[PDB]
RNA sequence: CGGGCGCAUUUCCAGGCGGUGCGCCGCGACCGGCUCCGGGACGGCUGGGAAGGCCCGGCGGGGAAGGUGGCUCGGGGCCCC
């Protein structure tokens, strides 16, 4: 992303710049489980009764 | 140090993305283990054994026996059924 300026030409701005604080001892990532869906995406069962 | 404000940084307010949640609970679908129930089809036997369903022509002997035959009881009009 550049953008003009008023002074200097212009300058590249950078989107989604690097954060400033970082957390001491960050926990790990999962291990990608499968087959686990969201409440909005099961399949809703009925009783013939 | 200096030249410099759509740029970058400091605070508050209101929302979304991935990691975390006072107490008491509930729900959902997947995964592992386990018990139980229902349904439907397949192979073998002596290519299962025995019954069923119509009868034609016909053989055998026999008993846990239709009539015949002393006797017993009862019903209806000595006798009769």
């Amino acid at each position: 992303t550049v953008g003009g300026d008023k002074n200097g030409g212009t300058r590249v701005v950078k989107l989604r710049k690097m954060p400033r604080y970082y957390p001491t001892e960050d926990v790990p990532r999962k291990l990608l489980s499968h087959g686990k869906k969201p409440f909005s995406q099961h399949v809703r069962r009925l009783r013939s009764s």
